[PDB]
């Protein structure tokens, strides 16, 4: 059975005053044993956060670059990271991809680095819109996953993130039910192309719209692991969807 | 004015907490010239680190920023979450930026405007390709990078232009003090006869390209170089002799 998990994605919000007060309405939160709480800060208070969460919380990038030191003004390491009291990185985030044109084998390449530097691995997936009403929902999000795959040795630090970016600010939502047979059929690419223990102990978790309301039918599904939560991860609400499991 | 003489150390992708601090300690311990504005870029993480531990006289940058206060932009950071961390300064539009992360002029010019409007200062930076010198466009695309800067500037007193030559990184060549000299002079020109008399005057124009222990004497001395934007140095005892090079 895999360890129920909830990551919490602040994305670009958030100053020491606001963020502070969410850490303590976290660190006041109960969080069940079997579930893993990881929180995402933006890049400047990944340090400031580690010190003011409580241990049982893990703290992640939102992203790295693939190498340990060099020529790139603006980026950090997942040595950095590791050095901050951080154990997780967020890659290949939709955002990353869409906004900031984040290439497939850039993402990967990204994978294999922090994962040779000691860091677990949240890796993104995730079909558009137009992609979706085309059909090829699995050719996008298997390409995706094949990348990201090439670039992992050790899946027992990863955890995948089906994020459903058709149903962002696009005017269609995703069912349960649909988060459901992307999520299976995700398993079933760790099976027909990895192998079957990786398919069976790999988490794969729900990167769309996630609220209080919608959170516990989401969590019921067979396939969905857990979640990556967007805007809700902001709000006393992140702690009804970190007891999502009942 | 006179333009005070601006010296600005950019550690890139470099560094964790211990050597980091180290060189902290040695700059903190450094004597900085009442004449000579200095800023540190640090790693993105350690943005606030490094502001705890540096001294107040040594200013702090954030190496990058978005164009928007707060967003759904994974993996990014505003202006005003660099402000909330100490820091006063931020550099936009690094030729890594641009060339390695792929930048757009259209992107760096709304990024310092909404960095000048949150209260930042911006060390905005500007220069040719080695394929765009051998092609004899050196004034075209620096002229249109500055341009673009210009348009999304209204107070220039918080400003400082950098000219990073490019075309003589790893590539192999060197760029003489004459030739940065030359492209210095054009880009005051520039702000002259596009901006104003007063901006031009009174806009620092720093020097990007490659200073060491040895030259940066010769490189201080030129007209319309007014300091240095330090890579790899930076890191180093040395940028205190680069903090010095007006003497």
């Amino acid at each position: 059975s895999r360890k129920f998990f909830v990551g919490g994605n602040w994305k670009m919000n958030g100053r020491k005053k606001n963020l502070g007060e969410l850490i303590t309405t976290l660190n006041a939160a109960k969080v069940p044993a079997d579930t893993e709480v990881v929180c995402a800060p933006p890049t400047a208070y990944i340090d400031f956060a580690r010190q003011k969460l409580d241990p049982k919380i893990a703290v992640a990038a939102q992203n790295c670059y693939k190498v340990t030191n060099g020529a790139f003004t603006g980026e950090i390491s997942p040595g950095m990271i590791k050095d901050c009291g951080a154990t997780w990185v967020v890659l290949g985030h939709s955002e990353r991809r869409h906004v900031f044109g984040e290439s497939d084998e850039l993402i990967g390449q990204k994978v294999a680095h922090a994962l040779s530097e000691g860091l677990g691995v949240i890796a993104c997936i995730g079909e558009k819109l137009d992609e979706r009403e085309a059909g090829i929902t699995e050719k996008v999000v298997f390409e995706q996953t094949k990348v990201i795959a090439d670039n992992v040795k050790d899946w027992s630090k990863v955890v995948l993130a089906y994020e459903p970016v058709w149903a962002i600010g696009t005017g269609k939502t995703a069912t349960p039910q649909q988060a459901q047979e992307v999520h299976e059929k995700l398993r079933g690419w760790l099976k027909s192309n990895v192998s079957d223990a990786v398919a069976q102990s790999t988490r794969i978790i729900y990167g769309g719209s996630v609220t209080g309301a919608t959170c516990k039918e989401l969590a019921s599904q067979p396939d969905v692991d857990g979640f990556l939560v967007g805007g809700a991860s902001l709000k006393p609400e992140f702690v009804d969807i970190i007891n999502a499991k009942q």
